[PDB]
């Protein structure tokens, strides 16, 4: 049974006294339950957000043009283009939980030192030689690099070359706004440290596999790894595929290599509200259909193939971004070898025990 | 500095080419960051919900009248009156995270066996001899009793007497709706077990202080205590006040006794999304002003006194309910001995490391 | 295969040069592996301690006589009689991990305020009106009461009546000695607070089922419950048996009711090194045979029946105590209703992932 | 005050009746507390084990000679030379908790596939081209490499060259024997997989910094990293020293670089009972004196310098090994740059809340 076909027993006699009680409800800020239980409590998630794809060539065109018409600054903070879900009523929200944005930084430009409670990351698909300084620690950016900017950490963005750089912001702005959890402070209009060191202190303490500095024995809520570089991400994915060739367990599913970016102090997610993963599918691979609670977003990093969402196949190229709202059945099909970057609100669904998963063949 | 007075550097020249790019934004579901950073990222939480009080005598009048005009049933599920925040745009939400409701159950009436992912509790200020059956386990209800109804547990409500009963629902419906996390199923139109045992199985395994059944060694995400009875709550609060008389640490603050309802398997909160507490202030007590992230709601259980919210003192009687949205400075003043029941979304703010606290004298 | 029948390939030619190398080993503090792998690394635990029973009437006789011949004091600290395992080479160790002792306190006598790192508890089978003061907090003692005395907490013992009292100490002295973990300090020769309050502060904050004081929100490594009283222990066990009569899950095994004493801040064990449980078997009940890693000890609190250890049935009366060393197969058989108190080193085996369990019918 | 000078009040009158009660004690396996509280409960740890150094050139000489006189085999399992503490009564125990051993494996020799509950690691100071197969996964060994062999994992050792190899075993045999926690099984006399792959599967899934395979989302009690290679260990230590040159936090103490080997699924220790660290001191560095609960052991990997234990300076060269029993004050002084490998029983002291630390300048 469901909400579209269950017997509605309460439906009250439309008398003067009834309408007067309803007038009374309006006055006293009361809304009766009966007239809407179903809206409030669906059979399964039925998101206001809608599955949607953004074409990279489109995003690029509008990003370059923004580069012409407007400087990056101080009220607006970033020349960034936020992907707004058609189903979310004009809000700059790619899902109810996440903001997803393309930030363009033109030659020699800078962004200034700020912090907010909202958790953030920067993912670079094309570009080079911009540097984000986090809590004073300059973190070089380049193709394939995930940089983190966990909540309440100072950060600003200096471009060291005559080249523009395009990256994606991901944040829990939509969660943080709706739940009243936001704080924000100012730092400097120049980035705090103009130095351009090829690797960051955080990297240099923390990017040694299976090793922990004795000066860093305390666990952290977010990750101290300022950058997860393309190289390591690439090699991990390749080994998983080589291991598969060799008949050893590694891949998540046949032909489907994948890793999660993690906080090394805990082995858990990079930040309290956001999970990041990277996936490499072999040419020909088609993932089982999944329904998962919460929203995820992917960007095609390399290769060619397709998503299916609610049964609708959309063809996908390098750079394209799509969102799968809560519970929408989704799968991915690689034409060539298909490299994809992923973020979701899953750590929220998981901390609060709201997660569920339906997979096709089980 | 803040968002009302920082220099806005980006403000682009209003040319034809600019307006064309903006037209282009609308078409492609893009919203640029610059025109609204401040809305998105405030200096501190600035909730859409508003501090509000509901007068019990008012809620009672409208609840009784609902008892006349409408039966409790099957589409509408409950004859319950939801406290809607004036600041939340018509939604039946007392805060962005919580639903708060007054449910009236008339003589001999029943509610039927359902379950949903949404977490729930039932708190009885006046009434007797209704019974909620949880996963088949009948749980008697009476003045002062917190009953839990954790997510995904079957539940229905049979009234064993010619008396009406009034209680409050509290749920994370507003969280669960906005985050797309809701599921819902049907059970029976009679409650599953008409038996009326004076205490429930859960109570009888789990309400022995400092003792755990060896058949219940596994930890749970929600509490197995079906009911936290007035008696124990009352005695705890009294002892804390006696201990204070005796010069021993106990009270949270001078004259301010208080306890948190807990999951005994973990010592943590009753449910993943909701904290419940009970407070007893001595006559004359005035709490330090607090700002806390997330929303809380209180109901005056006994006595007389006042709240101050944003500096506005409101006088309060037995049964009244008020909400303090995220970050609104609040304090409480007891005229007589002031007993109050409390719920909040704090376990969410805390799991996700979003919590902060400003207290007056420190 | 095993160590008694595997081929020994290394066995070196007994030449002058070999004996010279062995002489050399002795000199340099070297012991070669080859000559003893099997001693060092058995097929399954093969404890030096031996299953043993102590007859209460025996312990009582020797305790009273100790009462005549010797006062309780200041070097010797306690007039206590420690159960020494025949297999543990003269040490006052009931198992390799635990000390088990019967302490006699005669009329009007006191013990003085000390503390040590070693974790301790006091369990009273017969007696009344002695009081242990813990960190200044007087904790009354009587038949059935478990008192805790966690490591590094000051404690002393005043007897308020013309009656002697007999209880059992349990401690991790044998663990703490062998692992070099012991510290010890002095407090007073009178107990710190001669007052005799019928319940202790700790009880009065913490013994309210499912409730936590807001002044005690921090988790603890040991339990803040100073006393787990007979009443609650008794009622818990009875309810589990009533629930069984009623066809509801409760008992661990058919006719076998049981509870674990717990730290309410965590739901975990009372102390880092020691687990305490209480068991009530129905007349006729015979438990499945178990092998568990680590040692346990039981005292018959009420009733009559038997243990089987390595196949040897021993008949048991009120007060008797037996130990089951690591991995010895054991079971219990109730003739009448059989009440038993239990402690083990299981939290150690469990924290370090050394635990295993073999049960007969599975 | 202490146990050498506190008043001994109990000392009973030596009468016939007293001696008869004592005779009675012996018969009934009772040992009275009074006559020995102080032995049992010292003021601070006073270990039976003694600070001791083993000279590498000595260990090497006896290891080579063992290579002549005896083959590695099947009863004796390993041609390994265990460092026995003079203070531990003939047992092959370097401390009460740990076994420390030097294993010699001659040309073309193998060890066979076994497993035991006891946790183990292999650390190579000099040697190359031996391979330990763990649960079928061949793990190459070379200078500076820590290999893990967590409890209950099959393992055997094949030497692929005409060269001998010398390494150290470290195990919790002494803990496991004394606490009755040991199990042991047989596998094959050839290692299971003669293949010699330059890196192991475990490495290849798990040695990518800040990355986790989605096929390995479950946490583990021991580490899945089969090998922590010299390279990464070396670079980590160097960066910490470069960071210090650059005025950035990194080192534990001035001139004192250091890392802990960790389980990447948790950020915690490599195994439940054993901590491993590596330290690199700058020439001239002298560490503050420490007292720590539990025993540690170090091996000088490179450089030259000294330890001080109970005030006794001993000079130290490449390969030397020393043990610091529980609570012995210790410090380290580098003459040249001083590289050292370290293991301890600290995870035990820490899980059970027995740890304490006294440091000189605080
Ligand atoms: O700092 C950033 O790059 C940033 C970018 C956004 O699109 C939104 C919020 C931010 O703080
Ligand atoms: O079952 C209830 O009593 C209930 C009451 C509400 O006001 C909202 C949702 C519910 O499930
Ligand atoms: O304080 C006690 O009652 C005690 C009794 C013992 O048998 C051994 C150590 C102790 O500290
Ligand atoms: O497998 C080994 O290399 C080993 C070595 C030892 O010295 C002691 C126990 C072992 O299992």
């Amino acid at each position: 049974l469901d909400h579209e076909s269950v017997t509605q027993a309460m439906q009250p006699k439309d008398t003067p006294e009834l309408r007067a009680l309803y007038k009374s409800f309006e006055e006293e800020s009361i809304i009766p339950l009966w007239t809407q239980l179903g809206d409030l409590m669906p059979i399964h998630p039925k998101s206001k957000a809608v599955p949607h794809v953004w074409k990279w060539s489109t995003l690029l065109r509008l990003a370059r043009k923004s580069g012409e018409l407007v400087p990056v600054g101080r009220g607006g903070e970033r020349r960034a283009l936020g992907l707004a879900n058609p189903g979310l009523g004009g809000n700059a929200y790619i899902s109810p939980t996440m903001y997803a944005g393309i930030q363009y930084l033109g030659p020699r430009e800078t962004a200034p030192e700020h912090r907010h409670s909202q958790n953030a990351f920067r993912f670079v698909v094309e570009g080079e030689g911009v540097w984000t300084v986090v809590n004073g620690d300059p973190v070089r950016m380049s193709r394939g690099d995930l940089l983190l900017t966990p909540g309440w950490c100072f950060h600003g963005h200096m471009n060291d070359t005559d080249q523009p750089m395009a990256w994606i912001d991901g944040l829990d702005i939509p969660f943080s706004q709706q739940m009243d959890v936001g704080f924000f402070e100012f730092g400097s209009d120049r980035v705090t440290d103009y130095a351009t060191p090829n690797f960051s202190r955080g990297e240099r303490l923390w990017c040694h596999p299976g090793l922990r500095p004795l000066s860093g024995l305390q666990n952290t809520v977010a990750s101290p790894i300022g950058a997860y570089r393309w190289e390591f991400t690439d090699r991990a994915l390749t080994e998983q595929l080589l291991l598969e060739d060799e008949g050893q367990p590694a891949t998540v599913a046949p032909g489907h290599a994948a890793i999660r970016y993690v906080n090394p102090t805990t082995g858990g997610d990079v930040m309290p509200t956001l999970r990041c993963e990277f996936h490499r599918l072999r040419a020909g691979t088609e993932t089982a259909t999944r329904n998962e609670v919460g929203s995820t977003v992917f960007q095609v990093f390399e290769g060619a193939g397709a998503v299916v969402m609610n049964g609708e196949t959309t063809k996908l190229e390098k750079g394209d971004m799509f969102v799968v709202p809560s519970w929408v059945p989704w799968s991915l099909q690689a034409e060539t070898q298909f490299d994809l970057f992923r973020f979701s609100d899953a750590p929220i669904m998981e901390a609060l025990s709201f997660m569920r998963t339906k997979i096709e063949g089980q």
